[PDB]
């Protein structure tokens, strides 16, 4: 039922070497992958090698995993392969700047989870699938898509010559699958508010214990959300272009409702496209700024993220005011 | 300007007596008015008299109102005089089964609002009038048609010997015009989704209180939508025939767009008649079933509506399956 890669695809990836100029840039939080589409699979390999090591995964098995993952990402406007590598890059930048804060079993799982977190996205919300009783909503009652993304990840790893986590003991293997499970479920934005709530109180009262697994998993969750929203941390022209992509996806979902006689929420309605600048300001103020603020409080090296978020908020604020 | 009834028309109505056989059928929710065309105006009078008494309105003024309302309903395939009386009948059945929950003034207003809710329908959607900048969209920015229906109701009552509420105190009169205003605006399906969602929430958290005017207006609104969609609660052959009438009206609207070059949505496209069973399944699942479900939860005697809705959904389910 999955979509395996061709021999051609993984072999070419194995041959790819990252140009020396982009070595500097890939270390920066505001790095846009956008202009280098042919390099995106190659960029993930680099990040995996630069973080955990050149001998952490079997190069053959790794290249087959990446290229098969790419094939299970649909041609949707925003929740595509480009997003999966943008999110992973941000995770790489965070994991680099907090090098001794996470175990090599967390480091491996976190990058793989970021590349897989939106696997098989059909450009529809959890609310859409529940409202139209889609077979996926029948399998997973809550965090519908996120539970499906995790199921597709597990299915890719279950393919011949794809299990990149096969060299781990049964204990070490079930441990990493759980890191990935939790990281992907955490990408369900509805769960985020509560997570950034509990993390805010835990930071204030100094109760956040990094040795406590339950507490550990909450930080990883926020790290996932911060990576998932990193489009608001890029330079203004990049940020502006990405906004157009997620709207195009939202509008297409609304169009599907309009066809059935249903009225979409303003966000999903393309006839309320002028409401987008105000909607962005609302999202940045209610979702993005709180996220990066708390992330910086827990992991201070992640400060540039919050800085770039603020810069873009100001840009949206200028758009509203008519520059 | 309006369309006044003839002396002949209202005089004959005053003389009409309902057949003793029908007395029991009119009390049932699944009652089809379709076979009794000559009796439709007479049926409304009966319902008025059995709901609010025989001395609630001046028989002369009432018969003139009904017959002139009938004349301001166009010969469109679905949004016609037959629809008005079907909607009103369903409202009568709901009022009857929950008699003491409502005031004599709401019973008066809701039945009149149901007979008037589609007054002067031209067989076009609000989406159409707005996209093609029709003069009616210039007057009313939102709920375009519904605001026009309320304006035509007020215009009929403003006719000589037509003011059926003239015998109410200035306070009662302005309260009944507001009951009607709100009930007709509520027939704009776009507003329904928010209304259903809010009411479901209020029921779940037990915060719903019929003594709270704001809550009361939300229930009346849902009652209006349930009545507006009662065609899906009739027996299968009736339900099937009505679907043909709304589609004849939608197809005519699509034809108007095709003439200007614009491509209608599948629902409004007559070359796309095969997608109709799936369109119905989507409408029943996303609109009709949620509606009756919530209505039954607020007013449990209205359960037959949800029962018959389910029976028709199963019928559409069978059509898709090739049964
Ligand atoms: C809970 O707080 C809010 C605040 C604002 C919104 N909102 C938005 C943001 C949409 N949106 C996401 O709901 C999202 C989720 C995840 C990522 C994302 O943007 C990515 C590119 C980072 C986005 C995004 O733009 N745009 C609108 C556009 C027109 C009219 C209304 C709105 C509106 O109410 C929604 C939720
Ligand atoms: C209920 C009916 C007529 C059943 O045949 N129906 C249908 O099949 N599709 C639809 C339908 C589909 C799309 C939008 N409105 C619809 N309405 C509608 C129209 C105007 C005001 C309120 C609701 C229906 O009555 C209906
Ligand atoms: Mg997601
Ligand atoms: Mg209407
Ligand atoms: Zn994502
Ligand atoms: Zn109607």
């Amino acid at each position: 039922h999955m979509s395996i890669c061709t021999s051609e695809e993984w072999q070419g990836l194995m041959q790819f070497t990252l140009p020396v100029r982009l070595c500097k840039e890939i270390e920066l939080f505001h790095f846009d992958i956008g202009p280098f589409e042919n390099m995106w699979p190659g960029i993930f390999v680099y990040m995996v090698h630069r973080s955990c090591g050149t001998s952490c995964f079997e190069l053959e098995k790794l290249c087959r995993f990446i290229m098969s993952v790419k094939k299970n990402y649909r041609r949707v406007p925003y929740h595509n392969w480009k997003h999966a590598v943008t999110v992973a890059h941000c995770m790489y930048a965070i994991l680099q700047n907090n090098h001794t804060l996470f175990t090599d079993l967390e480091r491996k799982g976190l990058l793989i989870a970021c590349l897989c977190h939106d696997l098989d996205h059909r450009g529809f919300s959890n609310s859409y699938l529940q409202k139209f009783d889609h077979p996926l909503a029948a399998l997973y009652s809550t965090s519908t898509m996120e539970q499906h993304h995790f199921s597709q990840t597990v299915s890719i790893l279950q393919l011949e010559g794809h299990n990149i986590f096969s060299t781990l003991s049964s204990s070490e293997y079930e441990q990493v699958l759980e890191i990935i499970r939790k990281a992907i479920i955490a990408t369900d934005l509805a769960l985020y508010f509560g997570n950034r709530k509990q993390l805010e109180e835990m930071y204030q009262t100094g109760s956040l214990n990094l040795n406590n697994q339950s507490h550990r998993d909450r930080v990883i969750g926020l790290m996932m959300t911060a990576c998932d929203l990193c489009s608001v941390t890029k330079l203004w022209p990049v940020t502006k272009l990405t906004a157009n992509d997620i709207y195009a996806e939202f509008w297409a979902e609304g169009d599907e409702m309009k066809k059935l006689g249903i009225q979409p929420i303003p966000m999903m309605d393309r006839d309320k496209k002028d409401e987008v600048p105000q909607g962005q300001l609302g999202f940045y103020n209610a979702v993005a700024i709180p996220c990066y603020t708390t992330l910086t409080q827990i992991l201070p090296p992640t400060e540039p993220l919050l800085k770039a978020c603020r810069d873009n908020l100001s840009q949206w604020e200028k758009v509203i005011r008519g520059e």
